């Protein structure tokens, strides 16, 4: 496919917080966010979409893999129509967001269809361990492209609608990190207590190593973060209930939020009983996530969590002690001028 | 070399802790124990030999490895030497202790010889990635190796000499854990009040899941668990004291040991500053760790003792919060039946 193929000879351009806010500082620069993604759009899906035509022919030929790609096809087709049109006329950018809006929405069943997917392999060719990490490696880059390319797409449409914001798009230059802990804690409360009739509570402790008494703020994305604790809260919380079913106490969830000169490191720990080291890696699998419900512990929230912080440059890490619980730490950049775009790219050695 | 082609033929055979336990249970298995090193012993040396072979020829001539590997062939040549002895005769057993010490002794200064091969090869070829990562492979099989050849030594020379023990050489059926956590914290606290004329206290919990009440025992090396506690200590101990210049009070060091149905998992936390998680991977790499001295951060305590807990198919963990302070974490199998050596095997792949 030659329109796939010119536009996957160029490597994605991964853009840092300031760059991001840039772009969003103005109303003027709507030309540049259009002129700009018409290109890094077609680039990123296509670059995707060579890669899911590597997949061998069992995988590439089954009806989810055909029908995602099918979208990705139409996305592309979308989007280089704009290419020769005009920045200067506004019917062309306003429908440039038009287009935007139904492509996002185009692909709004993809995790799940893909999950679809890694079932019938499962069923119809087995689940070793070469299996399992053949998935492991293709949806961890599938989905932190999507999570990029849906990133790139927010940032114009909600920017770009029709005058001084806090809020630039999804990113929050003044992000209360304690403030999101609790709003993801308040959630997952609310579902383990329709769920248990019960829920831990929760302890927040601050470390601002440089100032502290500063509460501790950054330039992030809140929904991602929010995304992350949230799925990590509803762990430990059906893990405490669980493992506590003779107790009338249940242990409270804590977590630190600590400021270092380079990491901004938030560690929820839980009391719910932990897990054997050899247990941990295939929490993060999306194969044995897979299966045919309750609070946690099937769907693809823990390794789409762990991609959120990998996105810009951070990590999420998983430690437990067997007979005792469990320690969660999302690591992000605390400097906006580290916290670029993290992409996969379709080099020769993938 | 023929002598050891022959040899490294042959795959090491890992021992279980109960195989361990059966050699040592009686006098009369001495026969039994030098009919099975007499062959084991060949083994292990020749495919450690095999792969020090295996090294580019310039690493392979410098001095130190051949320095080394002039002392293994002396070690083969001295074994194999007994193969055709009679077992029935006396004296070709203590004859045969006798060059297991000998053995023992001449290889004492392989620490220290590998670091300066390792300091040479940064000053003459460089300290690049992939040099680190070939540097790290290479020592992590040659020390796990070593510690193996010298598990088996021990526990023929400290069980045959000339009558119904607790301790089965170094091996103890019933090590209380929290008591060797105490003896190498007395010991860095000894070397760290010397250092810097303060110290950390220790706060030690147990948790032991199915039986609250009774103290943690396990089968297990305690020289080993006392080496890792002992490094792990000095650091945590350092970093404390030099990440407090301007506090009176100390943090105590804390540990927590966990006993599960699997793993038996031993905490230990410390507030002292903590790290970068980029940084994180350096601490164990024997090329960052090789300078040309403080209390902790230089020589190869770290990445030797990770060696020790992986030596019986545990591991060793660090986490850390960037300004707030670190925890390590030794994984240890609960049960002796799955408590089996974990060996290099010279296999094509290699
Ligand atoms: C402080 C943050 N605490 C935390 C965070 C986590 F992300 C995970 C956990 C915690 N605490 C936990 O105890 C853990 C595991 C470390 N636990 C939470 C409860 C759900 C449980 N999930 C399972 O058992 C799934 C594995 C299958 C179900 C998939 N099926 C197949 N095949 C079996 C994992
Ligand atoms: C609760 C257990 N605490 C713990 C355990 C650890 F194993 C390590 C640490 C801790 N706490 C710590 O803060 C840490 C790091 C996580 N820290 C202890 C103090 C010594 C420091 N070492 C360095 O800085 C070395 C790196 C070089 C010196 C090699 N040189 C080169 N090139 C620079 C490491
Ligand atoms: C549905 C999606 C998520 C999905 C489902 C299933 C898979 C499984 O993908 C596999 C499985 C095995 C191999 C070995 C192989 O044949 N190598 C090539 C040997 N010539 C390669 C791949 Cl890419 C991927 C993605
Ligand atoms: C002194 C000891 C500890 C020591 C010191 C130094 C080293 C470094 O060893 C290297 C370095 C680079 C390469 C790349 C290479 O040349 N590959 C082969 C390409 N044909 C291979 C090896 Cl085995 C090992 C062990």
């Amino acid at each position: 496919p030659k329109y796939i193929e010119h536009f996957s000879k160029f490597s994605p351009s991964p853009l840092s917080m300031k760059q991001f806010l840039d772009f969003g500082s103005s109303n003027a620069c709507e030309k540049t966010s259009f002129t700009f993604l018409r290109q890094e759009l077609p680039v990123r899906l296509a670059n995707i979409m060579k890669e899911i035509n590597l997949l061998p022919d069992r995988v590439l030929s089954t009806p989810s893999v055909q029908l995602v790609q099918s979208w990705y096809v139409q996305s592309l087709l979308d989007i280089m129509e704009f290419l020769d049109k005009d920045p200067e006329d506004h019917r062309t950018l306003s429908q440039f967001t038009d287009a935007l809006v139904t492509i996002r929405n185009r692909h709004n069943d993809v995790v799940p269809t893909m999950a679809q997917g890694v079932l019938e392999y499962k069923d119809t060719y087995g689940d070793d361990p070469v299996s399992n990490q053949n998935i492991q490696y293709f949806l961890d880059r599938f989905y932190l492209s999507r999570i990029s390319i849906r990133m790139l797409i927010n940032q114009h449409t909600l920017i770009f609608d029709g005058a001084h914001p806090k809020h630039i798009g999804s990113i929050d230059p003044n992000c209360n990190v304690s403030e999101v802990v609790k709003d993801a804690y308040d959630m997952a409360k609310l579902l383990c207590d329709k769920y248990y009739m019960a829920s831990p509570d929760l302890e927040i402790q601050e470390i601002n190593a440089a100032n502290s008494k500063q509460p501790i703020h950054m330039v992030y994305v809140p929904s991602h973060l929010y995304h992350m604790l949230f799925e990590l809260f509803k762990n430990a919380m059906r893990a405490t209930v669980e493992s506590h079913e003779s107790s009338l106490i249940l242990p409270p969830i804590k977590v630190m939020v600590a400021l270092g000169e380079e990491d901004l490191s938030i560690k929820m720990s839980d009391r719910g009983g932990g897990v054997p080291l050899r247990k941990i890696e295939r929490l993060f699998s999306y194969m044995y996530s897979t299966a045919p419900t309750p609070l946690a512990g099937f769907g693809y929230g823990l390794p789409i969590s762990r991609l959120y912080a990998k996105y810009f440059q951070g990590d999420l890490q998983l430690f437990s002690m067997e007979g005792f619980g469990t320690d969660a730490v999302i690591y992000l950049k605390a400097l906006s001028t580290d916290s670029v775009e993290r992409l996969p790219v379709y080099n020769k050695s993938a």
